RNA sequence: CUAAGAAAUUCACGGCGGGCUUGAUGUCCGCGUCUACCUGAUUCACUGCCGUAUAGGCAG
């Protein structure tokens, strides 16, 4: 998304008692909810407007520009499988390899 | 029915200034190489004659 819309990411990433304000904004909680707000229906909209960072917005569809490969099935049939870029897999395979390569373990 | 399908890197350029690598040196003792064979498979497609012949035949 927006690069200077990343305030909201930042006040998500906060680990304030022992997680996420995310995860705590997933489950029914007395705390959550209430500590953030004086009115209660307000909340609950806060809450439905924050719990939607993890939601896809819109219909899938997948570009002209992005890839979709047929895949046959074994009885004479066919999907399509549009992959995906795994950014999560690539940071974590990225951050082995640093820290692997430029660790202090390593490095010893 | 292929991480499918598509694509102009390109223009120009002074690397050269200079130089002592030197001395010195024990390679060295010793040694069983034997054994046994078909080059011959048509392996020399030859030399010459009659004929105008390259066509064809003939002699040794």
């Amino acid at each position: 998304g927006n690069a200077a819309a990343l305030d909201v990411f930042k006040f998500l990433s906060l680990q304030y008692q022992g997680k996420n304000l995310l995860n705590w904004l997933t489950e029914d909680s007395a705390e959550a909810l209430q500590a953030l707000s004086d009115n209660a229906e307000q909340a609950r909209e806060w809450r439905q407007a924050f719990i939607g960072i993890t939601t896809v917005k819109g219909a899938p569809a997948s570009h002209s520009l992005a890839k979709q490969l047929y895949f046959p099935l074994p009885g004479s049939g066919y999907h399509l499988l549009a992959p995906l870029f795994p950014t999560s897999l690539v940071h974590h395979v990225h951050a082995l390899l640093r820290e692997a390569r430029f660790g202090d373990a390593a490095k010893a």
